[PDB]
C-alpha cells in the first residue's frame, strides 16, 4: 500500500513529499517544533494570502484575486507594500526558500506550514491539509485585508464578500488566542492579545470581554484600546466585535469550551484554505499532520476579576459559569 520512502503510511503518493517538508519546517523554521513567533507570523500570512479574494471585484469585471494561491510570496514585491502586511518579510523569505527547495507550490506550502505550526501549540485541533493548488498566481488586488481601525460593518462586508458569515468571522478569530502585536505599539513589542499566547484556548474571548482598565504602554498605538491588565494589548476591532450585537452572542459562546472553539475554528480554516479553488480537485494529505499536545487547563477569568468585570453583550444568553482565580492582577510577559 502507499508506504512513503521513510516508511510512513499515507493515503496517496502525492503526500510523500510533505513528510520531507515537515522535517525541514520543524527543525528549521520552527526551531525544534516550538510554538513561538514563526507560528504567529504564519497565521497572519495564511489569512492575508487567502483573503485576497473578491467575488464583487470579479462581478464588476476586475481581477478579484486568486485566494489561497501563495501570491503573497510569489508577488511579495507588490503585496508586502500593503498596510496590513508589515513585519512579514523575514518569514516570507524563509518560506520561499523551503518551497523552492522542496518543489511544492507556494499556496500549498502556506496551508501546510499553518497546520504544522499549530500542531506545536498545546490545545490545537488537527487542521485539514489538501495539496494540489497551482503554483501560478497574479498579485492580490489592494484593500482586501480587514484592518484594526475598520468598523464592524466594514469587516463583516469584506469577510462576507470573501464568503464568511458573521459567525465564521468570530470563529476565525480564535487564532488571536496565539497572538501578539509588534507594529501597532512598538514600545510594547510582542505584547500578547491574551494571557496564554502559546496555548490555543478560549482565553482570548474571555479577556477581550473584560472591562478595559489599563494602558499597557507609555502611549496608545494605532487602533489600541485600554486592556484588562498590564502587558496585554487590546485592538479596537477585537473589542468592537466582542461587543457588537451582530457578533456578540457567538463571541460569548466561544468562552467556555475549548472543544467547541477548536471544532468551529477547524471548519472555518478548511473553508478559508480553498478560497479560489475547488476542493474536489485537491488531494487530501491530512494524515501527514501530527497531533498537538492536549491542553488540560480549564477556562478562567484571571487575576481575581469576576463575572461583574465582563461587559456582557449578548442580550439573550446568560454568561456561562467560568472559574475565577484567587490572585493579584497578572502582568504579561512579551509573547516568545
Ligand atoms: C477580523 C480581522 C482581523 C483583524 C482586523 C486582525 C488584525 C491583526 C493585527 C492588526 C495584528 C497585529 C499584527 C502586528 O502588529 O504585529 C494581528 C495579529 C495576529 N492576527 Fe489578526 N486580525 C484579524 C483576523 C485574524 C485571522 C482570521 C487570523 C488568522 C486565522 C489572524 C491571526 C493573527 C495572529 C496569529 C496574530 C499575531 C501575530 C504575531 O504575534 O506576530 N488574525 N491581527
Ligand atoms: C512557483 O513559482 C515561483 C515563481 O513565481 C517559482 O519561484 C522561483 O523559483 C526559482 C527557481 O526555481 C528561483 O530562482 C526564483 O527566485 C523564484 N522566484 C520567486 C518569486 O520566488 C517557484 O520555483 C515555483 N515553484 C514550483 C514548484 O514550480
Ligand atoms: C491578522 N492579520
Ligand atoms: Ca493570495
Ligand atoms: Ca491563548
Amino acid at each position: 500500500s502507499v508506504t512513503c520512502p521513510g516508511g510512513q503510511s499515507t493515503s496517496n503518493s502525492q503526500c510523500c513529499v510533505w513528510f520531507d517538508v515537515l522535517d525541514d519546517l520543524q527543525t528549521n523554521f520552527y526551531q525544534g517544533s516550538k510554538c513561538e513567533s514563526p507560528v504567529r507570523k504564519i497565521l497572519r500570512i495564511v489569512f492575508h494570502d487567502a483573503i485576497g479574494f473578491s467575488p464583487a471585484l470579479t462581478a464588476a469585471g476586475q481581477f478579484g484575486g486568486g485566494g489561497a494561491d501563495g501570491s503573497i510570496i510569489a508577488h511579495s514585491n507588490i503585496e508586502l507594500a500593503f498596510p496590513a502586511n508589515g513585519g512579514l518579510t523575514d518569514t516570507i523569505e524563509a518560506l520561499r526558500a523551503v518551497g523552492i527547495n522542496h518543489g511544492v507550490s507556494f499556496g500549498d506550502l502556506i496551508q501546510f506550514a499553518t497546520a504544522v505550526g499549530m500542531s506545536n501549540c498545546p490545545g490545537s485541533p488537527r487542521l485539514e491539509f489538501l495539496t494540489g493548488r497551482s503554483n501560478s498566481s497574479q498579485p492580490s488586488p489592494p484593500s482586501l485585508i480587514p484592518g484594526p481601525g475598520n468598523t464592524v460593518t466594514a469587516i463583516l462586508d469584506r469577510m462576507g464578500d470573501a464568503g464568511f458569515s458573521p459567525d465564521e468571522v468570530v470563529d476565525l478569530l480564535a487564532a488571536h488566542s496565539l497572538a501578539s502585536q509588534e507594529g501597532l505599539n512598538s514600545a510594547i513589542f510582542r505584547s500578547p492579545l491574551d494571557s496564554t499566547p502559546q496555548v490555543f484556548d478560549t482565553q482570548f474571548y474571555i479577556e477581550t470581554l473584560l472591562k478595559g482598565t489599563t494602558q499597557p504602554g507609555p502611549s496608545l498605538g494605532f487602533a489600541e484600546e485600554l486592556s484588562p491588565f498590564p502587558g496585554e494589548f487590546r485592538m479596537r476591532s477585537d473589542a468592537l466585535l466582542a461587543r457588537d450585537s451582530r457578533t456578540a452572542c457567538r463571541w460569548q459562546s466561544m468562552t467556555s469550551s475549548n472543544e467547541v472553539m477548536g471544532q468551529r475554528y477547524r471548519a472555518a480554516m478548511a473553508k478559508m484554505s480553498v478560497l479560489g479553488f475547488d476542493r474536489n480537485a485537491l488531494t487530501d494529505c491530512s494524515d501527514v499532520i501530527p497531533s498537538a499536545v492536549s491542553n488540560n487547563a480549564a477556562p478562567v477569568i484571571p487575576g481575581g476579576l469576576t463575572v461583574d468585570d465582563i461587559e456582557v453583550s449578548c442580550p439573550s444568553e446568560p454568561f456561562p459559569e467560568i472559574a475565577t482565580a484567587s490572585g493579584p492582577l497578572p502582568s504579561l510577559a512579551p509573547a516568545p
